């Protein structure tokens, strides 16, 4: 970048809010993937949705590229700025407004975590549910289309997204469902919060969320089961979901996965595939969902449930931290995570599959998912100056991904696509949904620098 130009940046959010230090720019040029650091050429901190707009409006008509950046935990490489350019530090904006506990909604800034955003709640009665691993920013989940271990039951964030506030590439602000405007449903003309809820940075900046609230449960039950095999976990789950069982919590864990999280977290489970499950309701409608849903572990060979505030908080505070326990099995090591989710009842098939092929390969895995969704992760560890592993871990991604495409699913549940997808999603939706996708991206970003490279 020009002196000129990073002065101009400095004239919009302050000296203090720029950097082109490269220990910076290299700190903001990757996430939590093995993508590969791409620095970008700036990053400045806006402090306001003002500043946001103007430092938008100099890079586009500069013709600089801009790179939405939020924490930093995504795992498809979204934050890498293949084609230099200002990396925009959205988390200096970290205000949670208009909460509304009686309509069941509240506004956070991209600043704001779930952490933060449950905190400031405590004692109302209401909790906000989608529950990613990470401390993530609420609002880069909602550019993600993050859901959690809480998605089976309380919905993703296309589910929990009311309205969203967004500075289009050109600076102008859009409120995508109006201003100050929340509501259980509306048909009052195109729904434009969907088309930035999943858009990663390709279509807008993110500047406040408005997320819907739920009611804390009455009560809460957690337990872990343990299986003979992931053909039984797995089928005790399209079993669970088919008999409707509104559990709130169920997760899949392979004994690879539930041995690193025992060396991780100081849990102490049988080394074996494992569901995490959780329920909540009154006395009288645990005790139902508890018979039934233990009738069905019991049919394929599941243990007496082992159960589980602060042993259910230990449990889950192992499963969020599910992608560090894989990367310590191999200290050093980055990952790349599939993401595929299929029709349920194709899930046993695909699961099996995948332990099988894990196993015929010299390939180290680590699977774990919210299964109740048809949704599961591999996590695959690489060492980073290995380049042929790295080929053989990106070929077992792709065909794992192609799949799940077969079975009539897609080969991103809640990750996104980033870098790593792209051409996955050009297979998936086919040559008419992508051109229509494209012409979507270009009427929001006509000059293409909005985070470019990324998911088309
Ligand atoms: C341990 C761990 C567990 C995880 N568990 C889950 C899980 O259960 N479910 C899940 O879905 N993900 C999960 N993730 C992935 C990640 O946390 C989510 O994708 C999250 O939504 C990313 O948010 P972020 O702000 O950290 O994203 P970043 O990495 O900062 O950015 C992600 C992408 O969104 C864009 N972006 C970020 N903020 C904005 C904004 N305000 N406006 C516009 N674009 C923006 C970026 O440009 C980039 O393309 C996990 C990650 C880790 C490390």
């Amino acid at each position: 970048l020009s002196q000129d130009f990073v002065e101009a940046l400095k004239a919009v959010v302050g000296s203090p809010h720029v950097s082109t230090a490269s220990a910076v720019r290299e700190q903001h040029g990757h996430d939590e993937s093995m993508h590969r650091c791409q620095p970008p050429d700036a990053v400045v901190w806006p402090q306001n949705v003002d500043q946001v707009s103007r430092v938008a409006s100099l890079c586009y008509n500069q013709g600089v590229p801009i790179i939405p950046f939020g924490t930093g935990t995504g795992v498809e490489g979204g934050v890498c700025a293949v084609q230099g350019g200002v990396c925009i530090n959205l988390t200096h904006m970290d205000q949670i407004t208009e909460l509304n506990t009686e309509d069941f909604s509240v506004v956070v800034e991209p600043g704001v975590t779930r952490k933060a955003l449950n905190t400031h709640l405590r004692d109302s009665g209401l909790w906000f549910p989608v529950d990613p691993g990470a401390d993530a920013s609420l609002c880069g989940m909602a550019a993600t289309g993050a859901s959690g271990t809480n998605a089976v039951r309380y919905g993703t964030m296309r589910d929990n997204v009311i309205n969203l506030e967004v500075v289009l590439p050109d600076g102008r602000l859009l409120h995508t469902a109006g201003r100050g405007r929340h509501y259980r449903k509306s048909a009052a003309g195109y729904n434009l919060t969907g088309l930035f809820v999943g858009s990663e940075g390709t279509l807008g900046i993110i500047t406040s969320t408005t997320l819907r609230l739920h009611p804390a449960p009455e009560a809460t039950v957690a337990a872990t089961c343990a299986f003979p095999s992931v053909q039984a976990a797995v089928d005790s789950t399209v079993q669970i979901l088919q008999a409707a069982v509104p559990v709130a919590r169920i997760e899949f864990l392979d004994d690879v996965m539930m041995d690193a999280c025992n060396r991780h977290s100081k849990l102490n489970c049988p080394v074996a595939p494992t569901l995490f499950l959780e329920f909540h309701g009154s006395q009288q409608t645990l005790a139902e969902q508890l018979q039934r849903t233990e009738a069905i572990t019991q049919d394929n060979g599941g243990s007496h449930f082992s159960w589980a505030a602060e042993k259910r908080n230990e449990l889950w505070a192992a499963r969020h931290n599910a992608w560090y326990a894989a990367l310590a099995l191999s200290p050093g090591s980055k990952a790349y995570s599939t993401d595929v989710c299929v029709p349920i009842s194709r899930l046993p098939e695909i699961l099996v599959e995948t332990k099988e092929e894990i196993k015929a390969s010299k390939l180290t895995g680590a699977i774990v998912g919210h299964v109740g969704d048809g949704n599961f992760a591999c996590i695959l560890l690489v060492d980073p100056d290995d380049a042929e592993e790295q080929r053989r871990v990106k070929a077992f991604a792709e065909n794992l991904g192609r799949r799940a495409l077969a079975l009539g699913g897609t080969c991103t549940g809640e990750h996104g696509i980033g870098l790593g997808k792209r051409q996955l999603l050009q297979e998936e939706v086919g040559p008419v949904g992508v051109e229509t996708m494209r012409q979507l991206k270009n009427t929001l970003d006509p000059r293409g620098l909005m985070n470019p490279g990324k998911v088309l």
